[PDB]
């Protein structure tokens, strides 16, 4: 129920879920097909990369 960011991403454009490269986000929704649901390391729950992002749990 979670990834790993091997991406930096830290801003504000679309409300992305920043990261910082070797990161892990806690995905909880995936409508999307790259861009899922996942929350930091707060629970904030923002979009997150797939692509930039592996399946860890």
């Amino acid at each position: 129920c979670y990834v790993r960011a091997l991406f930096d991403f830290n801003g504000n454009d679309e409300e992305d879920l920043p990261f910082k490269k070797g990161d892990i986000l806690r995905i909880r929704d995936k409508p999307e097909e790259q861009w899922w649901n996942a929350e930091d390391s707060e629970g904030k729950r923002g979009m997150i990369p797939v692509p930039y992002v592996e399946k860890y749990g």
